[PDB]
């Protein structure tokens, strides 16, 4: 517990960009593209109010729009006044992806018709297209293979503080050690994250913190409509938040809360709000009404594991169940708890013939020790009930493939 | 039920099949069958013929029966196993685990098959487990994924009787004869004993 994320104060002019989304649409080949840029304001409406929406490569400016605000008409009343979309065309963009991170700037200025600048905004850009097609999730047109890790924000001595050192530090390895890609288990990470995977390049599934494992069933909140304002906020404020990282390619639901209404619902709202990137779930059988992917965890390649309601299938027996299309990509898998990965190989060369089996994310990629101290103040690494804490669940928060310190198991 | 269509040895397979001046004299061979036997309850699916490529004829075919018989599926190996003209993936040949990806005409593993983009149909092998002389070593790996995948279906294995044929010695003694044993050239041996069964009905 406690104020573990930075503390920050903000000043804004009482005329303020108050929102702003950032989006990329491609043609048929990628050697053209449209950047459609959504900008709110908060403040008194005026006409001599615009906005400059301009595209860097690096100290290059690629393209530019400016514009006054009100939105075009949407409904029997009207539009928002208080909005306007710029639309920015750039011919054989420079692509974003983990292999390859270009990025762009794009910056957002808020100014007077005639010069003044009130206030500027500004992201990095990735073009990229995320795409299901066919049953392949798509990037850029091609077949991802995700080479991927679940990852805590956990730091043996500072506990759940991130520090931009130990991000870098967790990025270079993992990147060193052939990962591409890196889901939020389970929760949205500190923003910092987000840019460090734009910029180094890593395929990122941000995850709503919504867990409710301990409940009886599983589902006993997710499926109450008494709870699914709490809910939302989990999802929509994350949405709201991360929706323009390009390194962020799938939004996922939470995790371990069974199936419920409530995912159904808000899982829908995400696919109305940005069809841009596809969403998943594991909650309730993997493979329910409220994911993209099938995304199970732990189901084994060739064993069957058919446990009632909840069967975990053979990966390959799971993709041509009849009437199923969709990609399989495992939101866990290989639990390297200890001296462990036994069968890893397995996995890959599966991975590598079934072009529906678009790889998996470890689990997991640092032990969850925490450091102490012994009498003669050497410290030590603790585990559960280290600390008095009872219940625990003893080393079952070990699954690493690193230790706490980051040095590799 | 099968046509009587085989074009196995044109260059390439569907040389004719593709040919329209070809269509007649194949219309006639599945037309005549389906309206001799439309009333057999133990025919369940119609098959176009065997090892003539993958042609615009069987394609018109296919339509045909479709049309003309809605009670029974239609299938067809050639050209791929999987092509437009057959509602099942019926391949001869494919492995459980192994992939032989030969260009044009692929056979994957069925397990593979099934799932690949945009597959959705049933997979029964036309044909399976050649049982030449002593064969049918792995044939328990294709039951053990039968069992386990709803799509994969089971299949014909190839196939029940040795073609061997009776011909006698100066003694009078008969001996079992094969290909070339006629005097018959060229010709391909052995080839044709594939079965389970010996031409007498002894079990291999
Ligand atoms: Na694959
Ligand atoms: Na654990
Ligand atoms: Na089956
Ligand atoms: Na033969």
């Amino acid at each position: 517990s406690g104020i573990f994320r930075d503390v920050s104060l903000l000043h804004k002019p009482t005329t303020q960009i108050s929102d702003f989304h950032v989006a990329t649409r491609f043609n048929d080949d990628f050697s053209r593209a449209v950047l459609e840029a959504e900008v709110q304001m908060c403040g008194e409406l005026r006409d001599y109010l615009r906005v400059t929406v301009s595209l860097w490569q690096g100290e290059t400016q690629v393209a530019s729009g400016t514009a006054p605000f009100g939105g075009e008409i949407i409904d029997e009343r009207g539009g928002y006044a208080d909005r306007v979309t710029l639309r920015l065309n750039v011919e054989n963009p420079k692509l974003w992806s983990a292999e390859i991170p270009n990025l762009y700037r794009a910056v957002v200025e808020l100014h007077t018709a005639d010069g003044t600048l009130i206030e500027a905004e500004a992201c990095d850009v990735g073009f990229r297209e995320v795409r299901i097609e066919n049953g392949l999730l798509l990037l850029n047109g091609k077949p991802l293979l995700i080479r991927g890790v679940n990852r805590h924000e956990h730091h043996p001595l500072h506990g759940q503080v991130m520090d931009e050192q130990t991000m870098v530090q967790d990025i270079l390895l993992m990147k060193q050690n052939n990962f591409n890609a890196v889901r939020c288990s389970h929760y949205p990470n500190h923003p910092l994250w987000y840019t460090l995977c734009d910029r180094y390049g890593l395929y990122v599934v941000d995850e709503a913190n919504i867990e409710t494992h301990g409940m009886v069933p599983m589902n006993r909140l997710t499926d109450d409509p008494r709870w699914l304002p709490a809910m939302s906020e989990r999802v929509t404020r994350m949405v709201q938040r991360d929706r323009n990282h390009p390194s962020v390619i799938i939004w996922s639901l939470g995790n371990e809360s069974g199936h419920g209404a409530n995912h159904d619902a808000l899982y829908r709202w995400i696919k109305s709000v940005d069809p841009s990137r596809p969403v998943q779930y594991e909650g309730g059988g993997a493979d329910t009404t409220a994911t993209d992917i099938i995304c199970p965890m732990y189901a084994r390649v060739d064993e069957d594991q058919p446990f009632p309601a909840v069967p975990k299938w053979s990966i390959k027996k799971w993709l041509s169940l009849p009437g199923e299309t969709r990609p399989l990509i495992l939101c866990e898998y290989a639990h390297a708890m200890g001296n462990s990965l036994g069968g890893f190989a397995k996995y890959w060369q599966a991975f590598r013939q079934y072009p529906r089996l678009q790889g998996g994310f470890v689990w997991d990629w640092v032990d969850q020790s925490l450091i102490k101290y012994d009498e003669n103040g050497n410290p030590w690494s603790a585990y559960g009930g280290d600390f008095g804490d009872t219940p625990n669940d003893r080393q079952f928060c070990m699954n690493g493939l690193v230790f706490a310190d980051r040095t590799p198991h």
